[PDB]
């Protein structure tokens, strides 16, 4: 718990389209081999791009290749495309019978919008603060609201705010929630305290209504909250 | 908490490609209006397809239309495509200042694979059982393993099983985990007890190695576990 050992790989690498990118990883047991796994977003499942140092799965383009040299391995992507943007995890094993990963290398390849943040792990009885940053429109003339969705459940209205600052809250969160807006920063904020397990879920900000869900024309991508 | 009121919409509707589908929803305050939101998978953010009874956002095809009649509204999709498969939520407001949703209507439009299930919400100190169902290959001749990923963290090896039944566990779960396989049912099972918050995350089954992550050529889609 207070100790960890992982494979070493770089945090990030940037490339223009069409370039050849190489990412190297080191560590693992002395005779170990290596694989590489692509995860295009934290919510998508990894896929293998290279296994056993240098083999491609059938569904992977030939522009992906790999090699091993000693206790290092290298992933090469020729002709990088925007679609190749992802975190690439190396994996292998230690000198014992345990699997090991690297921390992952993020590959970066060099309109009305709403962007939520502030979620993550939370303690029962604790509090959270979510913020949505809007852009691409006159923020001050729109009502805004938050909607959430518990794991394997439907959409639930949480709170909303009108253009004169009137606020409205769902019974589920009454007494514990505060929604506010900062027209200068084009942000809306949702504070929620005395967290319960029922507060767990994905939280979306959306534009157009405060309590009138029918007026919503634009949704953020959400932020996950786990109590 | 022991009471709920929502808009009424049907659980599901099935259609062949090219058909015109209509889904109707009822309820809400007497003068309320309605919107419709598409969610293609529980992990993707909703998007508005209709708002204010009958308006389409600019990025939505004209094959989507809506109408309101009294305290009912209807979503129509002409020329349904496979890509239209999704849950469609209606939304509006009550007679008071609160937003309301329906439970959502699932639209159904009429190889080596691994499919995990058994996750969801869990209580600290409780236990869980995840199962992966394999198909498309001779299951009994492959090593299999589970990997997890905590919110906003990297991949972590959990446990693996070889073709002779040898099992291997990460230190994080030693004493609390049991991995098993049923070659007859092409399933692998991960039991985990005395759950801690650190056990929260998405859990993947993958084919090819028990502790040798480099041998993995195929990944499941994952199952989420929240303690
Ligand atoms: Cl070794
Ligand atoms: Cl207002
Ligand atoms: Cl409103
Ligand atoms: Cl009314
Ligand atoms: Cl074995
Ligand atoms: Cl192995």
């Amino acid at each position: 718990s207070f100790t960890q050992a992982a494979l070493t790989q770089p945090s990030s690498v940037s490339a223009n389209p069409g370039e050849t990118v190489k990412i190297t990883c080191s560590g693992g047991g002395s005779s170990s081999n290596y694989g590489w796994f692509q995860q295009k977003s934290p919510g998508s499942a990894p896929v293998t791009v290279i296994y056993n140092n240098n083999n491609r799965p059938s569904d992977i383009p030939s522009r992906f290749s790999g090699s091993k040299s000693g206790s290092t391995a290298t992933l090469t992507i020729t002709g990088v495309q925007a679609d190749d943007e992802a975190v690439y995890f190396c994996g292998g094993r230690d000198s014992t019978y345990a699997g090991m990963f690297g921390a992952g290398t993020t590959l970066t390849v060099l309109a009305v919008t709403l962007d939520e943040s502030g979620g993550g792990l939370q303690t029962p009885g604790g509090a959270l603060s979510l913020v949505c940053k809007a852009s691409g429109f006159t923020f001050s003339v729109y009502d805004m609201m938050w909607v959430r969705q518990a794991p394997s459940k439907g959409l639930e209205w949480v709170a909303g705010i009108g253009i004169t600052g009137s606020t409205y809250y769902a019974s589920a969160v009454k007494g514990r929630a505060t929604i506010s807006r900062d027209n200068g920063q084009s942000t809306v904020r949702l504070q929620l305290n005395n967290l319960r397990a029922e507060d767990t879920g994905t939280y979306y900000c959306a534009r157009g209504g405060a309590y009138s869900i029918n007026k919503l024309d634009t949704w953020g991508q959400g932020t996950e909250v786990i109590v």
